């Protein structure tokens, strides 16, 4: 039986308005409603792996397991195993995955980030999951963010928060968040960004809604002008919106938006709002298509539509030599030539690199570069030639070319990384000198760049 070099991903966030689901929800997992829709021809196919996120969800953890997997079983015929289930008050996150993929699951992670202090600290924040599938990584953020048209700068801050304290993956990654432990990362939940018009034009976006003209919406969405301002998931990546706005219905029909001020709504206005996405980041040069996103249109309990998207995503299998992994293959390795690191900080400290990659028995510190004065303010550490040559554990071309390098700059002083980035070995050409690039951040803020030139030997 081959390992697969292809999965597909289903990721479902759905804001349950802390009512039960109804007794169907199939066009959910089906990817039929409004948007990017899944053909017709697939609907008995299963995804490998199911993330369900959900938010002001009021079941327990079994109640809705047994709705979930009673769903997918009629759907498919295929009873999954259930990988993990984490909930942090009324947030929660479920992986299925088909049960042929039980032995190729491992290093299951859970992890929760509370936001907001006194008053916004009880009932915001996110869960995570993460696991290794064969020798590739995945992580999954479901988020429940800030609410209210005038808090996105709130939202923001709830996402750099969860970023940096959710406790996923590989440990010994330390310098690295979460944006960078992942071959795949998917971040998805009510995130609760607002078309940001003004409240005298509801009536005007309602009419807009039921034209399917969604232009002159978008280009008002809080989350995709944060992000174009890069104030917000800076290089994620998001499918285009063909979906109506998923909130704020009345219950039991989709035929009408409830946005004008209640008591129940701290007399604020919700406008029609994409408040319910899914967001991805990959490592470079790693396959990952879209192939649905979109909001079913007959899920009619919550005030919020369920929103689906799912993935093909590349796969690599868990790989041995006769030589790594427990060894070296000197057949193998990876310089770095004319290197240097960009960084935006103001401070005037000796810095390092660390390399970090599964492919290495671990992680490797270089010797401090040499700071210059860059010609429009900045600091620019150099390390020649000076960087030290990787030894990775396995030669092979098949396995070599599919890694990746991270990459933290680190104060001498403080031993404090200053920026991360990753580094693709899928080289046009081995034995070859060839440029390479990463964007680095730190609290996934952009804080400099790291350029130069690679030269990869493998056993070919
Ligand atoms: Cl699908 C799945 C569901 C629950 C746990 C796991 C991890 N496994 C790996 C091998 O079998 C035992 C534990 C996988």
């Amino acid at each position: 039986q081959p390992e697969p070099d292809m999965i597909t991903i289903f990721i479902g966030t759905w804001n349950m308005g802390n009512a039960p689901p109804p007794k169907k929800i199939t066009s959910w997992f089906l990817s039929k409603g409004q948007g990017k829709t899944r053909d017709d021809s697939a609907d008995y196919i299963p995804h490998d792996i199911y993330v369900i996120g959900t938010q002001e969800d009021p079941l327990s953890e079994k109640e809705w397991l047994e709705i979930l997997k009673h769903s997918l079983q009629e759907i498919t015929s295929v009873t999954f195993k259930t990988v993990a289930i984490h909930t942090l008050w009324n947030i929660r996150i479920v992986v299925l995955a088909k049960p042929e993929h039980e032995n190729r699951i491992s290093h299951i992670c859970t992890d929760n980030v509370k936001t907001g202090i006194a008053n916004t600290l009880g009932n915001k924040g996110a869960v995570g999951v993460s696991f290794m599938f064969n020798g590739t990584s995945l992580g999954f953020v479901n988020s429940h963010l800030t609410s209210g048209s005038e808090k996105k700068l709130r939202r923001n801050q709830n996402y750099m928060n969860i970023l940096r304290f959710l406790a996923l993956g590989d440990k010994k990654l330390s310098p690295f968040n979460i944006t960078h432990r992942f071959t795949h990362l998917f971040w998805f939940g009510d995130l609760n960004y607002r078309v940001d018009l003004p409240t005298w034009e509801a009536e005007t976006i309602i009419q807009k809604i039921k034209q399917q003209q969604y232009a002159d919406l978008l280009s008002h969405d809080q989350l995709l002008t944060e992000r174009r301002e890069q104030k917000v998931f800076l290089h994620f990546e998001e499918e285009e919106i063909t979906f109506a706005p998923t909130y704020r219905f009345e219950r039991l029909t989709r035929d009408k938006y409830a946005y004008t001020k209640q008591k129940a709504t701290g007399m604020k206005y919700n406008l029609p709002s994409w408040c319910d996405r899914v967001l991805w980041k990959s490592y470079p040069l790693v396959h990952v298509v879209c192939q649905s996103y979109g909001s079913t249109s007959d899920i009619m309990t919550s005030d919020h539509s369920p929103v689906f998207a799912t993935f093909e995503a590349g796969v690599t299998s868990q790989f041995v030599s006769k030589n790594g992994p427990g060894t070296v293959d000197s057949q193998g390795q990876i310089e770095f030539l004319r290197c240097y690191a960009t960084l935006k900080t103001k401070s005037q400290t000796k810095f390092y690199l660390e390399f970090h990659s599964s492919c290495l028995e671990s992680f490797v510190k270089s010797q401090e570069g040499e700071n210059e004065e860059g010609s429009e303010g900045e600091l620019v550490v150099k390390f020649g030639e000076t960087l030290p040559k990787l030894k990775p554990i396995i030669s092979d071309p098949e396995y070599l070319l599919d890694q990746h390098i991270l990459i933290s700059i680190k104060s001498s002083d403080s031993d404090e990384s200053y920026g991360e980035g990753c580094i693709a070995l899928r080289l046009e050409a081995t034995e070859t000198q060839l440029p390479i690039y990463t964007p680095l951040t730190h609290h996934g803020e952009l804080t400099g760049h790291f350029q130069g030139e690679i030269k990869l030997q493998t056993s070919q």
